[PDB]
């Protein structure tokens, strides 16, 4: 039955279920047509193991009795490879459709109608301010005019940058099933459904889940080329058609405000980048050819999307009143006509002269062709015949026959038909260019000492790598006006020197179109910045990338001040970078050096000084937000992450990080794809506006203290105990991840930022997130009792403090010490047990000081849809958990033995479980630090 | 105001407004947008004249006062050319609408839940019996077994035959206008809608309704070829996913009566044929060249319409788990696989071995996409180097790979899966086969005769023409065991005679499923049907037409049983006719003969006698459905009169023309598309296993008495009366109708039966359809009381009875005597006027016993549905009416002069008047007699 799964279901998540709370009928009826389905592929027996696994799983989540966690493990250890593997898959496949019916929770549940105006309503999708409350506070909170606000949002771009999932990049075929049980599941539940269409429903959406299910094939890690391809599928799915719905939303509010024009159709308010196949920091597959290919596959899908639906608008623009302008260059067109067939699905003979937009736009189909088939005979023969002129190779040869289609409408009197698909059109184009994100290049500052190194030494005039600060600095300026090239012919070239100048030149050879920010990892100095600039230099680059360092560890962090303005006071490079400057951080890159507290607080600092160098000296400051903020978190969350920022740190600019992890939530539903654009608009146009408060003296004070106190405490356990790092491969999953594949590791220092996190996120203990923040906030009560309210009055009013308790809170609730302790007793020796112990202490005792100054009894109490989400997930992560604890176990340990149950699944080892487990268990967990 | 529009609207039609009747709402809404529209496009003034010929007109249709239609008479003949083409165009717009709106209307309208059981409830939508409800009654009521219910329909055929739009050929692209605008509206009214989607839908809704209204240049005819094409657009818009949705509903439907597999993917339920390019019966345009330009259209459509979804169904066809069968057959497709770029929109790259299904897919497409391009070069060149074997030329070859999916996904444990996307392109395949209509070719008889006429004169034999029946027959089969061509290089040909022999090469030459029945228009007697035969011998098609006679006139009618007879005692016609033979009907032709009660009558005993001539030979007859019958008028009363057949008229094969004025009701809104294929399916298999009543001796007797009145009433008007031809060119636009076309006219036995129907339409009189009623009425009802009584019985127990009656009272709620007398007073000349106003006599008398036979007091007091439909639609279709009456006056009388208002509109003769009055009042009659 459905309603006993129900019961079980509600038990897990209390609450006051009114007419729009769905989520839990939802996880049921997904969950109870799984159980068919897995009944009919593998037999009774086997669906049975998979229910009582998820039975056991839930009691065990209710009351958390050990016993429960027990039995799971004596099943779960008894079943075989062949076993494991469905039931493993079994768990993954039901995260996913626990996940696609949150979405679709979210997307339909109810906005708050009388919202109290305190920040903390931004910190919730039901409460926060769509683009026009936003449009409405500035004009009656903050006295600015309707004009000011349209003319600041007409300079505003977001910037948003997708990065790899850091686990299972999800294949388009399968993100289309996915799609289609989500909308399956919409459907049964719409007002006035005949049960004949609800049967019908119900089989269509049995069918996606077994389609979905069946899509499993498990030997090669994926190329970086289809790993860009698969994490490019959302602008198909959602990207592509939710830009134009936005920005008719923010027409819709422009009007409502006294506004009588639309946002201009070119204005760049939204622009999407990327990092794949550009990221080659630690990661040697990251090739000159990879990234060469991506670029191309970039101008390949877009050139191919605009292909896709211009005959759709060709169909549309029926109409044959023209201006004289369009009707000179359509009897033009039509003379120089082809008098056969194209091959094409719809306007496939010569279009006639009294369909004159068909006629421009006929066209423009071809340009677009010829464009996506040249890129496509590049990619795949290694060149083209194709011609310049029979392409585009600038966008604005692209819009301007349909600016000239758009004007010819107004002119003849059909401004408001050119309002339609066409102005869509526009803002696609305007939007995604010739290549739909833009490839940001990384690589690490010590790869281009390298380089530099060996051409000082083939010079004959010493060593770059020995030579200091000053003397780099001298002889960088000197070489950037110098008058000859610095490589010859016969420079001695390792692989990993090579592989750099060849990267370079890539960047010279292809259109600056297809490119955005070079970015330098571990940047420490004022000449990291400017040796890639002299690399750029000596390959005649015409339009260099910008340069941007990312400054990583906290000493980096203090440094860059100094840094900054030392490049600032540079003729050269003031001259080079044109009043403006990125600079970028790293959320946590900087909490694996210091811990997240001390990271945290010190990149408000930092951002706050690098503003105001900036100010002082002209420039145009954007802070590129890398992974790990409160900004990272993607829904409501993210809006008040952004109004939290520093003052004047966004001023018309945001440029942020989507993180793999994260892009499924934000882009995969419509609904949320379009919240998710217009939070990121309505954020960075409220924030130069309306900035937070600035914080009283006496808590910058308290802040400064703590940090002391949380590095201290995060560094003498992560890096000063010296069986810190041998405990760490036993209790995590850390050494596995590595050796099933970016590579991932000189310790933890040498040990990458997402492995890091990753690993501790496995076990459901999240450590990196954290610790310290103990410490800190012990010492600060115990200094003076009087600091437990001071921390409570910053809690409640200091955004900054409020969104960074408020994303370790969200982390505690996917904790569970109980799993951290199994594993300890499974995996790790009984000398290191009472360290894993003492770390549980101050786990708990972390957990209650930040209960304790958020106000909270429980965790979460604050935001029980959140609570709620998490909750219907951990019966299917903590089945994987234990599963892949045995595994661990199994696969480390020749000694375990235990005896095997008869095979039991029908039809018609070990790394294979523990790979879909480490992928279920990161697809239930999403984001934490 | 919105708020007055529909106070107006609602006053035109009393009724009782539940929930689900918006239609009055969504018309005042359409017109309200479209008046904001015309204000917009062309000035206030011109707005304001619009308004007032609609209040005037719809004040007019509440209280009849022909004050109001002077006034209107006056506003419109005092407007120059340039505005009488704007008015008239608005009218016509509004009119497409209202159309668009009722739509909406009966797909929305809430189903009856406890349906009384009687045969009435088939004749309304909202009671009709869908698919599982016919399943149960013939299981429960007439006992037969699931099994027998489930063999009888596998083994049934519906083929439906498209003919041309009479009037105007609706263009792809307005139809898809259309669709939005129908779409905006639904959404509109969705239940939970936000102000600002409701703000963006009203601004599309306004766009559409904009971009449709200025579709619309007005030089030449449109050719055969495009004609169409247009009439094909109902395919892509919804009858081509329509199918697999309601076989779909079928095989739930079975389920639910305990049949536990899905129908048949090709079992031939559903198939549809055309007209459009193979009629040239009294039209010379018409050519063998039309004919195979549109073959080849059919066959290109078609081809590309698999094209166009191969690809979405290679993306979900992912999976890696095929059978031995299926990866052998991929092994080979990739080794023969080309190393290089597909210029297709998704699978452009090699496909890998392991993507086994997406391999045989993608042979699949590479042959639709050769399919298609062969067909577009032999059209567009002439002829094509594209060989048999790189593309489709039966359609077992395409199905075949489609099989060999199906058959592995089921092997492989994937059963569900195959039932999903797979079986509904299985299922498109074996109902649109290679060409997606079957053409049938009609002439008429004395063409027939013409050609063999010179042939005989040729050969020094006499004449065909001259010799009587019998020596036809001999010499026919004489000929038809012939051992010599009859054709020599030096035959004499007319331009109408090879026009004839061409047609016949066209059919040797092309292939044999494009094409049907050779139906013989005028067909009179055997030798009529064996002439035929020998032509198509004497070009040694492969496989021949069958040869499909339709008799006409009530003489030919009553011939036809004699000429069965003799054909089917013929061997060599037995033997080529292999137990089946097709018979066609033309209601509209044997009523433009004798009066549509005589022919309904004289047709209902035709197909008696005929039936029981094919037993007794045992031959299967089929009955083919010409124009102007019962079964013709679209929605619930067809299902009623498909039901109302004589005995074993169907027995299995049901063959229908669906009008050209008909299409856009039956299949422009998805739903409507649905329940129309699922009534045909429905009344098809439950008429074979469940007739009507046969009438009652008393009733056969009655009906004959009546026959002979009516006939005598209806002919001495029609082809005695000396000026009754010259009465119903001036009351008439007929002769206008002519000079601005097919060809249309010997005095109205030469004038084709199209534009008789059409011209009495459009005066809002039809006399085609009720003249002789009268007569056969009141003569019953005088020569005895009692049989008035002896008729409402009928009425109320005879389907074939009820049926013919409900036809004629749907035809009087769209006329309007008042139209036709201010046509008698404008156009005619006074010495007619008497002749006129004896016609109107006799109109209002034939009413009112109808209604007495009826028992109703008011026209369609049975169906108040309809009638509000129908009340909605007057004030356009009035004012159009005045319109055209003073156009017609002032294109023809040199003498009228009124005047003219100074020009009202802006932006930024006569004879397009008039013809935009002729179609917007014909798409507003629709479908009459």
């Amino acid at each position: 039955k459905l309603a006993s799964i129900d019961a079980q279901l509600r038990l897990l998540v209390p609450g006051k279920v009114s007419e729009d709370d769905k989520l839990v009928e939802y996880d049921a009826l997904l969950l109870d047509k799984f159980l068919d389905i897995l009944q009919d592929l593998h037999g009774e027996d086997l669906k049975e193991a998979v229910q009582q696994c998820y039975e056991l799983s839930a009691e065990y989540e209710g009351k958390h009795d050990p016993k429960k966690l027990e039995e799971l493990g004596s099943l779960l250890t008894s079943l075989d490879t062949g076993d494991s593997i469905v039931i493993a898959k079994a768990f993954s496949h039901m995260l996913n459709l626990a996940n696609l019916a949150e979405e679709l929770q979210i997307a339909y549940r109810r906005r708050i109608k009388l919202k109290s105006g305190d920040f903390a309503d931004e910190a919730n999708a039901t409460t926060e301010s769509d683009i026009e409350e936003t449009f409405k506070r500035l004009v009656h909170k903050l006295n600015k005019s309707p004009e000011e606000v349209f003319d600041a949002l007409k300079n505003q771009t977001v910037e948003l940058v997708l990065t790899a999932h850091p686990t299972q990049s999800v294949r388009r075929s399968l993100l289309q099933k996915h799609g289609r049980i989500r909308n399956c599941l919409a459907q049964l539940y719409a007002k006035d459904i005949t049960p004949d269409d609800k049967q019908e429903l119900d089989e269509a959406l049995h069918r996606e889940i077994q389609a979905a299910f069946r899509t499993d094939e498990i030997r090669t890690p994926p190329t970086p080329q289809d790993e860009m391809r698969a994490g490019m599928s959302y602008f198909h799915e959602t990207i592509w058609k939710g830009v134009p719905k936005f920005l008719r939303r923010v027409d819709t509010a422009l009007k409502n405000i006294g506004i009588n024009e639309r946002f201009p159709y070119n204005a760049p308010l939204i622009q999407f980048s990327s990092w794949m196949g550009g990221d080659r920091d630690g990661n040697p597959r990251v090739t000159p050819e990879v990234t060469r290919d991506v670029c191309l596959l970039a101008r390949m899908m877009t050139s191919n999307m605009y292909f896709s639906q211009i005959e759709d608008l060709m169909i549309e623009m029926s109409m044959w009143r023209c201006n004289s302008e369009l009707r000179v260059r359509a009897e033009e067109l039509y003379r120089t006509a082809r008098k056969d067939v194209k091959h094409y699905i719809e306007f496939w003979k010569r279009i006639p002269p009294n369909q004159p937009y068909r006629v421009i736009l006929g066209d423009v189909r071809d340009k677009l062709y010829n464009t996506r088939e040249r890129s496509r005979h590049l990619l795949v023969d290694g060149k083209s015949d194709i011609p310049d002129e029979a392409v585009y190779t600038n966008v604005e040869q692209l819009l301007e026959p349909l600016e000239l289609c758009y004007r010819s409408l107004c002119d003849c009197g059909d401004h408001v038909i050119a309002d339609g698909s066409l102005l869509d059109f526009l803002r696609q184009v305007s939007t995604f260019g010739l290549s739909l994100v833009k490839l940001d290049i990384r690589q690490e500052s010590d790869r281009h000492t390298e380089v530099l190194d060996a051409i000082t030494q083939h010079l004959g005039i010493g060593s770059y790598r020995e030579w200091s600060e000053e003397k780099r600095q001298e002889w960088l300026l000197a070489e950037l006006s110098g008058k000859r090239p610095l490589i010859g012919p016969d420079l001695p070239k390792t692989e990993e020197v090579k592989d750099c100048l060849d990267t370079f030149k890539v960047l010279a050879e292809l259109p600056s179109d297809c490119f955005g920010a070079y970015i330098i990892s571990m940047a420490t100095s004022t000449s990291d910045v400017l040796a890639v600039e002299l690399l750029q230099r000596e390959y005649h680059i015409k339009h260099p990338l910008r340069v941007v360092p990312l400054f990583e560890k906290l000493a980096d962090l203090e440094a860059a001040p100094a840094a900054m303005t030392r490049l600032f006071s540079m003729d050269w490079y003031r001259n080079r970078i044109d009043g403006k400057q990125e600079v970028m951080i790293g959320y946590s890159d900087s909490g694996k050096d210091a811990g997240r507290f001390s990271a945290a607080w010190q990149l408000y600092k930092t951002q706050e000084q690098i503003v105001k160098i900036a100010k002082e000296f002209g420039v145009k400051l954007v802070i590129f937000h890398g992974r790990g903020g409160t900004v990272g978190r993607g829904g409501g969350p993210t809006h008040l992450a952004l109004l939290s920022q520093p003052p004047d740190t966004i001023n018309g600019s945001l440029r942020v990080t989507v993180q793999g992890e994260v892009i499924e939530q934000s882009f995969g539903e419509e609904h949320l794809c379009f919240r998710t654009l217009q939070r990121f608009c309505a954020a960075t146009l409220e924030h130069g506006m309306n900035p937070p408060i600035s914080p009283r003296p006496e808590w910058r004070e308290l802040m400064d203290q703590m940090a002391v106190v949380a590095t201290e405490e995060y560094r003498s356990v992560v890096f000063k105990e010296p069986r810190f790092v041998e405990y760490f491969r036993l209790a995590t999953p850390e050494l596995e991840f590595g050796r099933m594949n970016r590579p991932s590791k000189g310790g933890i220092e040498s040990l990458r930022a997402i492995p890091w996190i990753f690993s501790w996120t496995q076990t459901r203990f999240h450590l990196p997130v954290w610790l310290g923040f103990g410490a800190a906030f012990k010492h600060a009560i115990q200094k003076d009792s009087k600091n437990l309210q001071m921390l409570q009055e910053m809690y409640k009013t200091w955004p900054f403090f409020r969104v960074t308790i408020d994303l370790v809170e969200m982390v505690f609730a996917k904790g569970n010490p109980g799993i951290a302790a199994l594993n300890d007793k499974l995996l790790v020796s009984e000398d290191l047990r009472p360290f894993g112990e003492s770390l549980r202490a101050n786990y708990e005792e972390t957990k209650n000081y930040l209960l304790k100054i958020a106000g909270h009894k429980d965790l979460l109490e604050g935001d029980p849809y959140l609570k709620q989400g998490i909750r219907l997930r951990d019966p299917y992560i903590t089945t994987l958990n234990v599963c892949q604890a045995y595994t661990l176990k199994r696969i480390r340990d020749p000694n375990y033995h235990v005896t095997l149950r008869p095979h039991i699944s029908k039809e018609y080892g070990l790394e294979d479980t523990l790979i879909l487990t480490m992928k279920g268990i990161a697809a239930g967990m999403q984001n934490t630090g």
